[PDB]
DNA sequence: CCGACAGCGCATCAGC
DNA sequence: GCTGATGCGA
DNA sequence: GTCGG
């Protein structure tokens, strides 16, 4: 928080740049330098500062010299102003709608959520359970909790077949001492690259949660991926844990490595290593690491039996998933 | 300058 | 029905 | 918006 009022501000233009002007791009350069910032360990002085960090160049500068000297700037204050930001930039807080269902429904005159409440006849499943639990969705989830939910999954994950493996991801793994959502890795022996000996694991696994009412809704679901609610159990006359979201991804157990890394992110940490992978000739997604040959096309996936085989290979030395929080 | 910007699963749609 | 483009989110 | 070649 050494630099909070830059990285907040950059934040926001981030924010206003994917969500108004949809310029994706802009974006992800917001957010990059926001991340290179957060973790510069001076409290900036000037902007020439910030621009020797690789993210900020002279627009961000100038931004940063505004902000130091007045406290805001004037482009965000004006944008804070603008009706029809105000309501896109809000729409897109309710999980399912994004910049272009936000404008669209804007043009509707659906712009606040007393008009998302009236017309949930207009939005889709997903949108629609967005906006019932709008509030609860905001709300982050406690260590505390997470350790309670990671008990409930390993152990109901465990009770549908014993050889099923539940690796709890995201902000969690890197030791967050709160967490947006829960994110959980699942593999199972009969799913590999080579085949899937059984269909329904993903399936199985969701049907039980229910089965004990830990699931609650379900934005989204397939074979490998899962995206959906939950909520802790509570006791006699204690009121209710607010409900959260949990996303789960099926993954075939000789890419674990691959998918682990991955699962464990952040983000942008994800992005800064895959690109650097490029750099070097390789290409990363989730299941595998693949040399890029002369022609850009890539080549077999390399041999993997460890997070940091993949490390190696791209010359980075090994990041702890607590270090991996960009 | 100018192209590149990480990678991909699920939902939904147009075109056939 | 299929396939491919697009939105959305991870 | 920023970067590398
Ligand atoms: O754009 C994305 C989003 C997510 N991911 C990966 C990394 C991230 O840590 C992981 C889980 O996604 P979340 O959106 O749940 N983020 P995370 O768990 O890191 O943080 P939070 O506490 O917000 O959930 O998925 C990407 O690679 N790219
Ligand atoms: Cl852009
Ligand atoms: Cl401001
Ligand atoms: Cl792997
Ligand atoms: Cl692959
Ligand atoms: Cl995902
Ligand atoms: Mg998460
Ligand atoms: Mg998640
Ligand atoms: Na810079
Ligand atoms: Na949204």
């Amino acid at each position: 928080t050494l630099n909070g009022g830059i990285t907040d501000m950059l934040t926001e233009l981030a924010n206003f740049e994917k969500n108004v002007s949809q310029a994706i791009h802009k974006y992800n350069a917001y957010r990059k330098a926001a991340s290179v910032i957060a973790k510069y360990p001076h409290k900036i002085k000037s902007g020439a500062e910030a621009k020797k960090l690789p993210g900020v160049g002279t627009k961000i500068a100038e931004k940063i010299d505004e902000f130091l000297a007045t406290g805001k700037l004037r482009k965000l204050e004006k944008i804070r102003q603008d009706d029809t930001s105000s309501s896109i930039n809000f729409l897109t807080r309710v999980s399912g709608i994004g910049p272009s269902a936000a404008r669209k429904f804007v043009d509707e005159g659906i712009k606040t959520l007393e008009d998302l409440r009236k017309n949930e006849d207009k939005l889709n499943h997903h949108q629609r359970i967005g906006l019932k639990y709008f509030g609860d969705f905001e709300k982050r989830i406690p260590r505390e909790e997470m350790l309670q939910m990671q008990d409930i999954v390993l152990n109901e994950v465990k009770k549908v077949d014993s050889e099923y493996i539940a690796t709890v991801c995201g902000s969690f793994r890197r030791g967050a001492e709160s967490s947006g959502d829960m994110d959980v890795l699942l593999t199972h022996p009969s799913f590999t690259s080579e085949s899937t000996k059984q269909p329904k694991l993903l399936h199985q696994v969701v049907e039980q949660l229910q089965k004990v009412h830990f699931i609650t809704d379900t934005l989204s679901k397939g074979e490998t991926k899962f995206m959906g609610v939950c909520q802790l159990p509570s006791k006699n006359d204690e009121k209710e844990y607010p409900h959260r979201r949990i996303d789960i991804r099926l993954i075939p157990k000789d890419q674990y490595y691959c998918g682990v890394l991955y699962f464990t992110g952040s983000d942008i940490f994800n992005k800064n290593m895959r690109a650097h992978a490029l750099e070097k000739g390789f290409t990363i997604n989730e299941y595998t690491i693949r040399p890029l040959g002369v022609t850009g096309v890539a080549g077999e996936p390399l041999p993997v039996d460890s997070e940091k085989d993949i490390f190696d290979y791209i010359q980075w030395k090994y990041r702890e998933p607590k270090d991996r929080s960009e």
